[PDB]
């Protein structure tokens, strides 16, 4: 289920962090408005970038622990706030954040693993209305 998907995740996060996000810049070209450094370059050759890893990495660790802090998927409300106030995320929309999760959940079913893609689903769409509730537009 989900928290058995949280410890599968963070048992090789660099490659599953990895490898979600350039799923989702991917099917969503046009998010690499947000990410000008990854413009031009292949997968390879994202990740062999300190940036790009360093970045995923990051960003999978708190998506991990937003997760582990959620009751029946439903993310804390502080966590929402967080990610809203956050100085890197201003001017975004939760239009950008229901792809990301879009994405992650094609990345699962397409798995060979027998992720909860169910329940990532649901967590995002409880996430966005969060967010949209702590003030993102
Ligand atoms: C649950 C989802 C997300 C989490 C947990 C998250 C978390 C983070 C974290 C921890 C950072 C700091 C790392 C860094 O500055 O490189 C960051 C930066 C950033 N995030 Fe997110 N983020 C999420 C979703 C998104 C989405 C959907 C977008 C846009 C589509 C976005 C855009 C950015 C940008 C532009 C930065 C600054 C990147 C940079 O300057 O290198 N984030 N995020």
């Amino acid at each position: 289920g989900f928290k058995q998907d949280i410890a599968t995740l963070r048992g090789d996060l660099r490659t599953y962090a990895q490898d979600i996000f350039l799923a989702f810049l991917n099917k969503f070209p046009d998010e690499k408005r947000n990410f000008k450094n990854y413009v031009g370059k292949s997968d390879q050759e994202l990740k062999s970038m300190a940036k790009f890893g360093d970045h995923t990495e990051k960003v999978f660790n708190l998506m991990m622990e937003v997760a582990d802090r959620a009751t029946d998927c439903v993310p804390l409300a502080s966590d929402a706030s967080t990610l809203v106030q956050m100085k890197q995320h201003s001017g975004l929309t939760t239009g950008n954040f229901e792809k990301l999760f879009v994405a992650l959940v094609e990345y699962m079913r397409a798995s060979g693993q027998s992720f909860d893609s169910q329940s990532w689903d649901r967590f995002g769409k409880n996430l966005v209305s969060a967010l949209s509730s702590a003030g993102m537009k």
